[PDB]
C-alpha cells in the first residue's frame, strides 16, 4: 500500500463561471494557486456532462454523453501530478430524482457549481502508467 | 471566477437526533459555534425526505417526495451566508440497492445521522440573486 | 444531539492494493498510524462488494452481493472506536452509467482505490447500542 502524508492549512471555496467546463476550471485555479495535492468535493448543476466507466479487463475507458442538464448530486475526487501539472480524478453522480447517472468525470458544462478545495502541503503523489491495471496510478 | 479563501483548524462529528429534521439540526448547531462558512458531509440513514432538482430554463425547483425510511447513500454541501444567518446548501443520494434517488435537499427526517462539519474561517461567501441561473449564488 | 470536537492537522492519500479488500486496507492503516477518529473519503473501482440497507422496523441489515466491477461513484464515512480500536463506518454508491447501486458498505476487493483520510484530534466517539435504533452509535 502506497502511502502520501501531507498537513492541512488553508481551504477554498470557489463558484464556478456558467458555459465553461468544470474540470478545466479547477484546473486553472490549482495551477493560479501552485496546488499539486489536494481533496475535492462540489455540488451543484451542470448543462451536459461526458462521463464513462473503466472495462477492468480490456483496460480501457467506455464514456457516455449526457446532453441534458443534471445535478450534481455527488462530485468527489483530489489532485495530483501527472505530466509536470495538477491534475484532477473525479467521479460524480449526475441526474434527477430517480434518473441517475454515475462515473468517472471527463468534462462538464456548468450551470451553477459551487466547489470545495482542500488542499494538501506535502509531496504530491505523481501519477504513472499501472501494467496490472492500465491505469496512471500514484507512484512517488 | 469567485474564489474564497480560508483556513482550517477545527473539525466536528455530529450525532443528529432521531426524529428531528437534518437539515434544521445542523443549521442550530451552526448557529450555537457561530459557523458562517464549512463544508459538510454525512451518512445515515433517514426515515423520509423532501428532494428536488432545479428547471434551469424555467428557473425553479421541482420537489419530490419520500415517505419510505431510506439511507443516506451520499451527503455533501456547504455553509454559507443568506439573509445574515449560516445557511445549508445541500445535495443528496438516498436509497437501497439498486432503488436510488438523488437532488437538491429540502429537508429529511433523521433516523440515525452522523455528520462531518468542516468549519472555514474566513470571509465567509454570501448568497445573492443570480439573473443567469435565478439561484442565489455567492457574491462575496 | 451530540456533538464531538476535533482539531485537523495531517491528511492521508492512499493508493490501495489490488485484489484486496478495501475496507480492511483502511484498518490497518488507522491501526499502524494510530488513527482513532477521522473523516474518510475515496473514488476508483472494485472488482466485487458487499453492500447492504438496514430495515429500521425489523432492526437488522439487509445485505446485497455484487460480484462485477464496479466504479466507486462515491465512497464517504468515518472513523471511530469500537470494540477499542479503530472502526470504519463508509457508504458507497457502486456502478457504471445508470446501472447504481448503495448502501452501508461491508466489504470490496479493491481495482483501484485512492483514499482521503483526514484524521480528527480529539476525543475519539465510541460506539454503542442503541436501542433506539438497533444500531451501535456514538456515545461519547
Ligand atoms: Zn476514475
Ligand atoms: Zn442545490
Ligand atoms: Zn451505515
Amino acid at each position: 500500500m502506497k502511502v502520501f502524508e501531507f498537513e492541512v492549512g488553508k481551504g477554498f471555496l470557489l463558484r464556478l463561471d456558467y458555459g465553461k467546463d468544470l474540470v478545466r476550471q479547477i484546473e486553472e485555479f490549482l495551477e493560479e494557486k501552485g496546488i499539486h495535492a489536494a481533496h475535492i468535493s462540489a455540488i451543484g448543476a451542470v448543462r451536459s456532462a461526458v462521463i464513462g466507466y473503466y472495462d477492468q479487463e480490456k483496460k480501457e475507458y467506455v464514456k457516455k454523453e449526457l446532453m441534458e442538464p443534471l445535478e450534481i448530486l455527488s462530485l468527489s475526487g483530489n489532485v495530483s501530478m501527472k505530466d509536470s501539472k495538477p491534475f484532477c480524478h473525479i467521479h460524480v453522480l449526475l441526474g434527477k430524482d430517480g434518473e441517475v447517472y454515475g462515473g468517472h468525470l471527463f468534462s462538464a458544462e456548468v450551470f451553477a457549481c459551487e466547489v470545495f478545495v482542500l488542499p494538501l502541503s506535502g509531496e504530491a503523489p505523481e501519477r504513472a502508467f499501472d501494467e496490472q491495471t492500465g491505469l496512471f496510478l500514484w507512484l512517488e
